[PDB]
């Protein structure tokens, strides 16, 4: 594959029209150090306008007003266009993020599935009828789109996270104002192209690109946005919350990442489990809200199992993201690169044993990190508690099932969890007693958009995808009708 | 003839199944009789750190959440049955601390019994999803589980009834509770703690920590070990709870806040039926109600006549002693709210709106009473048009077309409740669909049991209470994916 | 618009292969009297072969072990090939049935809608988990396809009823043996071609064409069919029930027709109502099971209303179905035509008062009948009680809402009913208290496949369409797991 | 304890007790002493009862009330059931022969059924479609079907009655009950309870008598809208014919089974053995859901077979009034003979008896001993046919797929059991064995929260849970258009 001759100039998208931009962020491949894109830096005026378009499009019934059939037509068309242009979107995703082309193309197939699921849930979205309240009273509960929804996506899965929110938000008849990561805006603008091509009315999907402190905060505080999906860090989630209270009490769907445990029992398929732990921390080079960063292993196989994980971690093919054979790609931002390398550092200083990795992968160009494992970890240590968002794995030992669930639940977070055992009783106890919203039993990062996803504790608020994720962006209306004459209260 | 107690009743607070005495005490006097009635314990943040501890042990020990929905349903159904037995007591204390008429107060208790039976029913029906349709290899599952320790903060306007519209739905899932009633209406909450204990609630599953919002309330909104908070009250304190949550442990919030609820009357409605419903809407609980009908929106052809029919109803309402079963509206619960409502009437006059009725106190020598009030010639900018007054003050708006009615009905930062009054299916259905309010009444007002959810759009808050939706608000959805057979390795 | 020069010779479809006929039913256009098709008359051996194909396809995992993603992918591509080939299915539907081409094309749009809905339901199909049963006991309710489903369709909506059943049945992973009506077999075989083109595995969808006395009855008694969808007459529905009892206790989806009421209040839009009444009884020339055959109008406006309906019925364009302006077309079978003319005869003979129509429309070629309205009908009269399946309207008068409901309920059936009132309390009273499974308030025959459909009383069993319809062809399994060691019953 | 004279009952129509003009004289199957006098009613008594249920449905005296009111009557009934638990246990043993310990454990599940039902009455809901356009609104209503017939068998007279009646009642339906002729008492005691709890007249009618007079009158009745029937596939088939031949009444059928219990070595073979013993011995094998086909892994089969033999040879048989008695009498001489006939045929077909095989001459009554046959071929009579006695047949297997084929080698699909600690095997069996009531490392567990019912020839529809309450509701689709309509003719 060739890298671009010249960087690709992009516009931003508002009320159906693409605009040129007056200031531009030049993004380079973090894998190649060569310019690839020019994304417009939008203003608060650019954002107020996007929100104004989204409101017009909602109120004038051009989208919420249609039969669900017509919202489903657009999402099915989009899903179809997505498949047609998969190789395009994978190409651009890799260029801005650094992920392997194989991983990228896998994610595009999941997006297609997301759109098709949303198209289905557009028609299935329902409330209740209560015909059982008596001859006088009729109850019913309606669902309706909340209105103008702002979506803020991070740079880990720019296109897949975008596609795990946008189609579910639209299916109910909501309008969208999206602000992608500045470093990964291109695949989000390509979705704009696709949705326009698939016949999405003007104003319904608007992309305002730029920084979180200009456009992001202008959205988190905006007085006319009804609800915000934000996916990212617990810190910036907490900013969104303050902004909500301080503005218009807008609803918040928060997906905020975590310190996710993977519990391994001696009576598991140790080989398969070791493969899953390696994938679970190396996948997207460990730049993952749902990565399995804490290993919780039965002591009887702890030392063995750790070294099985090393065996898998050192076999991982690191290289050019464009090589179909490459398994893990580049660290997306220099900021995240220094954080990760600084955490491994501290870990070695806090008193932990480096069993493997701990260093960069020298390619001359780009930023790469070795899959890393740490043992002899105290729950005090920084690498035991803090989300590192790199391919660094801490190991912890347990004697009894109660101990494993306690070490797994010793977090402020609660996004994902994993349990590896052949014992139905152990699998169900850990599954039912570890406070996490996304669980895998003898599997890793499976599940389509059929099912919801989200976090316990500090890993956020609400659930995305499935019929539950369509529903999050609808408002519940209770309606009581009295039939016949009413007994007057007064005299 | 009802008699007030000879000496104020000194209560305790309830932590880990044990009842506590109190060190410092708040002295409450009837809002309607101006007579000492209760002595509630002023609690501490340490008393609260301990209540949350009682509830964490109760949730972590499996004494309620490891029990079966049937053993939790048994307690709730027992609780409903103890409420039927004690209806008269709860009525008495609620009246003493609130000012409500006794008749209303007894009505509210029957809704509270319905609520507990709904919670007992939901406890068994609480369910997630199976996905047997994902392939030979993959099996999908969505669990629900109790979120854990729930902080509950109730207001003073429906002290016992709003408590019974939260506590039992929270308890059904296997959540543990820590409750703060309002300090002016703390007694009937501690009576509920009595009922739940006699009904066989395990220790620690229900704690009641009485005191102020500035001390205990805040300590709860920022508590590091409370998993969810249910707040009912004002949008302003709701924003406080949101901030508190972000600065503490990113706890979930059930917020049920204020309203400026419209009631749309069309000319083709039953004017006399609608007039009665409007006066009730705004006068019930002396307009001290988040779901009150505080904005009349009436069709020009019948607007002035209807305004005058509503004032004739308003002025026929029997005001007096809340213990007289003939009394229809009661006292204003707090001096603050009294002063706020008289200030708003004052503003209403100042800003150019015309009083048609009311606009001052009702003198009984003892108590704080306000006369039902209607303003007309109200412009949408006016304070009385926009601000929640939380008294019996109604602002009337005139409209020509259905589109205008709905424009005015939506013309608020809020969206808790709404009413539409028409016999035309097309209008009722239009206004029901296009007005952004989470609780709607077609040719009725404040009807519907706990079968259905309730809650707000916009600034009237987050989440829904009651029905199955209510039980589920305090649960966490857990996705489970199981792979059966040998896995295809990622790494050769 | 050209008629076929020679009749088009089909084969049947078994285990993904087209099979030639040995013997053939020759069908001529019910409206042109020109040969149009030659369809294979199959045997019980051909039926047995198709069932064994459908059985091997369900137990091999070629469709039912597949993921809901894969099934949805075939159903969505099918819907896509259906819109692509819309005009070709219409052409052949019209040639065999008599439908106006305009109505034909509209029925195709609904078929597409049906396919998209089933595709969405393929993924949404779910059971229930019970986490609340205690720390010892975990409960769980699974749905799974029932297995080999027999589908038997009538000639009135050959393709539309097919598409309102087949895709819903397929969505769960059930396999099909289809037997359409011999007079209208062509569009069912064109769906077999379509399904195959869209990537449906072999054995999932077989069509065995032939008579009810041979293949139909062979299906109703088949010892390896798990469930049977029959649409048609109460009489054959009852046959099917007897067969299931004498066979393998297969579940039955029965859609068996009715004498449906349309309730017209004076406070209604009488103009809109009159149009609706004309449509309800004239649409598909009254050969609809959801046909408004019983007008129940308020006495205060009955005479005025009756005249309006008559004004509507005479303005109805009857003629060659391929003229895009014809609004009603030919009677499908000479049997039904004799039944309709006999019922109009009987009607007149029993003292009923003919207001309009009441005889054939002579075009020299074809079989056509006039929109026909009787007044002065007593509930004892034959036209009042018996299903005519022609464009014949009986008018009843009422004075009270009670009398309207009492009349509307005065039948053994309960498939459809309509109410026409601007009064919310009257429309609600009639809706809640009239025993009909398919209701229309100030409309007639609205509603895509989002919602279930089916009958009360003697109009049949079970529901079709919506997520409820997909679930009708699944079996509910309850699973209880106890975790830990158990309390022995024997010490 | 000893009954001095038979207790002569009445039947219950339109809230009144009517007197029997002819009677069935039941004797305790365990004591051979006259215990009860059940009125044998006429087909005009049945028509009279259906007319009452119909009246009570149509006058909105029950269906018309708020769910809150239906729930009250049901919760009150649950109350009176707990406070009368002993009375009903007494009469339940007297007519059935079941151990008093087991009888009381049932009344506890019956109370569970009543409370669930009361919850379901309030939570019963359909759907709103607000997603169809500015002009189109869509809505799905559920309503009580109307007058339901309920026929109960004699194995669990009161528990199966309570596993149908409260769920049928919760939606707004009225009922016409015919308990089993040998076991009508506890059903008549339920009628007394529902009345005292404030259930209107006509909502719950009991017409006692024969299946040939009253039952068949019901399955054919032109004004019964639906029939729950629990029992045999053949009387189910008779009900199907009768429905077709009459008015097309819907049918909630819960029929019989040959339910396999699969035991792997990966299991707690000791916890399984106790469960297999139970599975087959509970109610002296007089269960539609009894584990009657042991499916065990060859490698541990002979060991396990023995471990179960030991468990069966230890079960305490005797006076059902002894609270230490673990299995009781055979309810009918008809069944007793069928069971011995089947043990007899089993020896004859070349199957090996490891234990049981004959009656238990406990002084009086009909008591049969827990019986285990091994070296059973699928062709054998005892392999295929439902025995409804404590007779277990043992099969051996090497593979999981092998195990699943034997379990699915039946015309039935009511119950199944899997005993394994391997999640993969438990999950495969559960997913691939066509049975509607599943138990993984447990047996006959499950409360009213979960629906129950059969695959294949074990019946139609589901009972219990919210799904079970909904089976007796009818789905109405409502589409409303708003504003002026595009006219079809100019
Ligand atoms: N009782 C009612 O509801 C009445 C119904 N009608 C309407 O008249 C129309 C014509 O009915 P009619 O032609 O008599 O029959 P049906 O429409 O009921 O038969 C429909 C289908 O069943 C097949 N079939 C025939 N015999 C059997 C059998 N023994 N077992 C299973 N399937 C069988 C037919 O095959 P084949 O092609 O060989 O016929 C056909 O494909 C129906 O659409 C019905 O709605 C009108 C009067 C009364």
């Amino acid at each position: 594959v060739s890298l671009p001759l010249k960087p690709r100039e992009f516009g931003f998208f508002i009320d159906g029209e693409w605009r040129a931009g007056k200031d531009f962020f030049d993004r380079s491949s973090p894998a190649h150090d060569v310019p690839v894109t020019r994304i417009p830096r939008c203003t608060r005026e650019d954002l107020d306008e996007a929100v104004a378009a989204a409101r017009r499009a909602f109120e004038n019934g051009s989208w919420a007003g249609l039969a669900a059939a017509d919202r489903a037509a657009v999402l099915l068309k989009a899903a179809g266009l997505l498949r047609e242009r998969r190789d395009d979107i994978a190409y651009w995703e890799v260029l801005e993020n650094g992920k392997p082309i194989s991983q990228a193309k896998g994610e595009i197939d999941h997006c297609i599935a997301c759109f098709e699921m949303a198209a289905g849930a557009a028609r299935m979205l329902h409330g209740d009828t209560f015909n059982n309240l008596g001859e006088g009273l009729f109850g019913m509960v309606l669902r309706e789109p909340i209105g103008v929804v702002g979506l803020i996506t991070p740079w880990n899965f720019p296109f897949m996270i975008l596609c795990e929110r946008a189609p579910f938000i639209l299916a109910s008849g909501c309008t969208l104002v999206v602000k992608p990561a500045e470093v990964t805006s291109a695949t989000t603008l390509l979705l704009a192209e696709i949705l326009a091509d698939a016949g999405l009315p003007k104003g319904v999907f608007n992309v305002v690109t730029g920084t979180g402190r200009t456009v992001g905060q202008a959205m988190t505080e905006h007085q006319d946005i009804d609800m915000l999906s934000f996916t990212g860090s617990t810190g910036v989630g907490k900013s969104c919350i303050h902004a909500a209270a301080d503005s218009n009490l807008k609803k918040l769907g928060l997906e905020l990442g975590g310190k996710n445990p993977i519990v391994v029992f001696a009576d598991s398929n140790l080989e398969d489990a070791a493969d899953a732990v390696a994938f679970g921390i190396s996948f997207n080079t460990g730049q993952c809200c749902v990565s399995s960063s804490r290993l919780i292993v039965e002591r009887s196989v702890a030392e063995k199992f750790e070294r099985l994980v090393v065996a898998k971690m050192e076999k991982i093919r690191v290289g050019d993201p464009f090589d179909p054979e490459t398994q893990i790609g580049a660290i997306t931002t220099e900021a995240q690169n220094k954080t990760i390398l600084d955490y491994i550092a501290k870990g070695k200083a806090e008193g932990a044993k480096l069993l493997c990795g701990g260093g960069i992968v020298d390619f001359g160009k780009g930023q790469y990190i070795q899959p890393t494992l740490f043992t002899d970890v105290k729950p005090s240590m920084g690498i035991a508690r803090d989300e590192i968002f790199g391919p660094v794995l801490a190991s912890f030992h347990f004697d009894t099932v109660d101990e494993a669930i306690a070490i797994a639940n010793d977090t402020v977070y609660g996004l994902a969890a994993s349990v590896w055992s052949k014992d139905i009783d152990k699998a169900l106890a850990v599954t039912r007693r570890v406070r996490a919203g996304r669980f895998w039993v003898n599997t890793i990062m499976s599940g389509g958009p059929e099912t919801p996803l989200g976090g316990f504790k500090q890993s956020g608020w609400g659930r995305e995808a499935g019929l539950y994720g369509v529903e999050e962006y609808t408002q519940i209306k209770s309606v009581h009708i009295e039939t016949g004459k009413r007994s007057h209260w007064i005299s």
